[PDB]
């Protein structure tokens, strides 16, 4: 998951673990007059970089497994990735999200029981990877922000670095695409003027009703929006361009610093399910963890050097 060269042979140690997964219901609306429907399985995934007893920075990333007969379209969500910013920093953070995000997405040993021992998926699969760009001081660690070695970037320079990283780890991919709500098509063009195969757009279906086409990811932008067109039962009317057409006034992007989209996909990846032991814990057992972490003040050796100790 990660080169020697960050891990230094013990020197940073690694916090990562999966839930066992789950299946849920499809975070895209199937009428049930579909035919064919999916099953929807879904996986956690939390990342932690410790230097000796502090935390370095962390990553969570939701798996979306849409199972179909002869193939499966994978989402892969960034939910949060943040810094903590107690010690100067000695490696480039993209050096590490990088690859542990490029490791997640094509992670592929998943243990999925059978829907009412374990299910064989089908070998195509489809990838979609879906991040969202909002310059929040503080995603994961609370009271970090006023840290003395956090470098808390601005909107635009936030979403530069997330292209960069992106673009990285989605070389070949079918489609790229970046949205800025909001913004005119000149600004957004500059953001990928130098990124060959970025175009300006999303990754969804284009047409037909939004709650079809779009996927609702927890505490997201775009599905904070979703779930209002649900919660007032407009998803029968709400079109795919008339839902990004709003985006754009809603305060979370309006009021926003650069807040933007990224969507990228790869059509037809023939893959070979691969058993890779990590460690797996039930959902209780991981929101457990994430509730303890939001107790925790970041900005407190002793409380961020306790966390760590009680994890092992």
């Amino acid at each position: 998951m990660l080169p020697p060269d960050i891990l230094q042979n013990g020197e940073f140690e690694t916090i990562y673990f999966q839930t066992n997964p789950t299946y849920i219901k499809s975070p895209i609306h199937i009428p049930k007059s579909t035919i064919g429907k999916p099953d929807t399985v879904k996986i956690r995934h939390f990342f932690a970089l410790l230097h000796q007893d502090l935390v370095v920075l962390g990553l969570e990333v939701f798996v979306y497994l849409q199972i179909y007969s002869d193939f499966v379209e994978k989402y892969v969500y960034v939910s949060k990735c943040d810094t903590v910013g107690l010690e100067k920093s000695t490696i480039k953070i993209g050096k590490v999200i990088g690859p542990v995000l490029q490791y997640i997405i094509n992670y592929n040993g998943y243990k999925i029981k059978m829907k009412n021992e374990y299910r064989t998926l089908p070998k195509t699969q489809n990838l979609r990877l879906c991040v969202f760009t909002k310059p929040a001081k503080e995603y994961l660690f609370p009271n970090s922000a006023k840290n003395p070695y956090k470098n808390l970037l601005n909107g635009q320079s936030l979403l530069r670095w997330w292209i960069s990283i992106i673009d990285s780890i989605t070389k070949g991919w079918n489609n790229h695409k970046l949205m800025i709500p909001g913004a005119d098509k000149y600004a957004t063009r500059k953001f990928i003027e130098k990124y060959s195969d970025w175009s300006e757009g999303h990754i969804f279906k284009k047409d037909g009703l939004a709650v079809q086409a779009i996927p609702l990811f927890p505490d997201d932008p775009k599905g904070r929006f979703l779930e209002l067109v649900i919660v007032e039962c407009r998803y029968g009317k709400m079109t795919v361009s008339r839902f990004y057409q709003e985006l754009a006034y809603r305060q979370e992007f309006l009021l926003g610093d650069c807040v933007s989209l990224i969507g990228c996909c790869k059509e037809n990846l023939e893959v070979t399910y691969h058993d890779d032991l990590v460690s797996t814990v039930t959902i209780s057992e991981y929101k457990e963890f994430m509730n303890l972490l939001k107790l925790v003040d970041f900005s407190d050796r002793v409380e961020v050097s306790n966390f760590v100790s009680n994890y092992r």
